[PDB]
């Protein structure tokens, strides 16, 4: 018994015209006749070609990041704005931009909270770094980033959420995977409720392919995936099959 | 005797579907008979739009930020994905920027010298606080991050540079700002070169409306504009006139 699984792919910085067309046609092509919702996350200048083209009916675009409010907030981009796109998707807290561009735990949280509240889906990143993992902190760390995030959110937002664990310390087993998925979900129902922590998605954020997303699709507790680089590949059709 | 104005549009973080389509078309349909380069920069998921949209023929897109090269950055846009997408301008060291996002001095010149080579028009931004004003630093802060740009240059490139300077401290007189554009030409002059000096524009970025426009463009070291609120108005275009 899971919840509906989630495979997203975040394209980061990278792409063409060219590579988005020809890769949007071949996700275009691929039935998919199975419950699961795909999400594409673009960089930002290429959100309207991707909305443009993209037909697949499982399939809702997402933003790689955002900020609350418009005004003068030169170079980002807002929740309003994104909504007025006709975008309810977004990544947040993904760990480079928690290592490069200063978003702190607290910073994070705030940003799920006024996306919770203008209507969003959030994919909220965690994981802990190899120096974190070294010294025995895997469980402190990613219970902390997540209860930094939970302490903004009444028990009714949790419909709106989506954790993806990234093993920073790995740039993983299916089994390690499995025993951080694990452990969050515990948290999850002993601190927010049983109930949440059953339909709660947990995406696994490691290096996944085609060729390991079956296996990490079997363990009890991943619901699908945050895929970096096979998601700019046809590849990632057959990551979206894995989770049949 | 004068270079080529720029009358640049920043909207920072504004803006509808509707709210753009309404502007665009009153920005195509103003007849400009003189030699001026405009520039609008959109947020990011605008910049699509505006592309599609704009036909005048004084115009070019620029975007409001850039990171160096595409990759691993969850969030950014590059400067390559930005040239593929034909944007051939960038703002940089907006003091936005500077104050909320972590651009240091030297992340600004970085990013200068990365959108250089790239073979971007960059509009950098400098400018001091009311901090810095009040403790008679306008001088040494302007010329230390003009210096700092400098510093990644070789002198070739100034023909792609824009300097526009922020009153921050305001956020000034016709007069306060000519004073820092021709203290900010005369360091040029002194250390770049003196034919870098005169041909280099100089924008001026404090509130610039219809109202004042003319007044500011008399001063023999402003160039054009960096215009904040009321480039989001029809109002732009009554700037722009008042270069001729
Ligand atoms: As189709
Ligand atoms: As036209």
């Amino acid at each position: 018994a899971k919840p509906q699984p989630i495979v997203a792919a975040n394209w980061k910085c990278n792409g063409t015209t060219a590579s988005i067309e020809k890769l949007v046609q071949v996700l275009n092509e691929h039935q998919i006749d199975h419950d699961v919702q795909c999400v594409v996350a673009p960089s930002f200048v290429h959100i309207p070609m991707v909305q443009a083209k993209l037909c697949n009916p499982k399939y809702a675009v997402s933003a790689e990041n955002a900020i609350a409010k418009s005004g003068a907030f030169t170079g980002e981009v807002s929740m309003p704005i994104l909504k007025d796109l006709g975008v309810s998707w977004v990544i947040l807290g993904h760990s480079e931009r928690r290592t490069y561009y200063g978003e702190t735990d607290g910073v994070v949280a705030q940003k799920v909270a006024d996306a919770y509240n203008q209507g969003f889906m959030v994919i909220a990143c965690i994981g802990e770094t190899l120096q974190q993992r070294e010294a025995n902190q895997t469980a402190k760390v990613v219970l902390s980033q997540t209860a930094a995030i939970a302490a903004k959110l009444p028990k009714e937002a949790w419909s709106q959420i989506v954790l993806a664990y990234e093993p920073v310390w790995a740039i993983a087993t299916p089994e390690q995977a499995q025993e951080v998925h694990a452990l969050l979900r515990q948290w999850v129902s002993e601190k927010i409720g049983n109930g949440v922590a059953t339909k709660l998605r947990i995406l696994y954020g490691g290096s996944v392919t085609a060729g390991n997303a079956k296996t990490l699709y079997m363990k009890p507790d991943i619901n699908g995936f945050l895929v970096g680089g096979a998601s700019l590949k046809p590849e990632f059709r057959d990551i979206i099959d894995a989770t049949r």
